[PDB]
Order: structure tokens, then sequence, then C-alpha cells
């Protein structure tokens, strides 16, 4: 019953680009380890339609995400960043905002 709050980098990679495109996201990953904002890096890297909201995807089932997303976001504890994590087409760099979950809306 989980959900999830979840900011996400996207740097799109065709496979050929795919280890210059790592390189760079772990760049990304390593500004952000050492105290970088999540929305600051999002908005100047994120190539996905969410950059300019900070990449917050908002709350999420698991289930909305790829598979090496889902299985990623699965296992990290909250306010941690993982990544740069493959998918299909490039990278993503994530940060557990928040969580959530309970079978009953009452309980909170």
């Amino acid at each position: 019953t989980e959900e999830y709050r979840i900011g996400e980098i996207f740097l799109a990679a065709t496979e050929e680009n795919k280890p210059q495109v790592f390189a760079n996201a772990e760049k990304i990953v390593e500004q952000l380890k050492q105290g970088g904002s999540f929305v600051a890096y999002a908005r100047q890297y994120s190539e996905a339609s969410t950059a300019a909201v900070g990449g917050d995807l908002g709350w999420i089932r698991l289930a909305q995400l790829p598979t090496e997303l889902a299985t990623t976001a699965a296992s990290m504890g909250p306010g941690q960043l993982a990544g740069p994590v493959e998918i299909r087409g490039g990278f993503s760099i994530l940060y557990l905002i928040d969580k959530r979950e309970g079978h009953h809306h009452h309980h909170h």
C-alpha cells in the first residue's frame, strides 16, 4: 500500500552515448550527495517534462515506474539519493522525498 514521493533527474542517452552520459549523471550525483539542491540540478539537467518542477513526480505507486527504477525505489531509505540507474532511454537519479503507507486513510 506504499506510496512514494520521488524526485527524478533523467538524462537521455543512446546506447552508444550511455557510458558518457553515465559519467555526466555520476558527477551530478556527486554534487547532490555533497549538498546540492535536487530542484536546482533537476531544472538544469533533467530531460524529462518534470524538470521545470524540480523533478518532483509527486506521490506515485511503484507500478508507475519502469522496472529498473521501481526496484531501486523499493529498497531506498527516506531522504536518500539513488543512481544513476540505467533505463532503456538513458539514466535516472532518484531522490526519495517522502513515503507513506497503510491500508486505511483515516489513520493519518
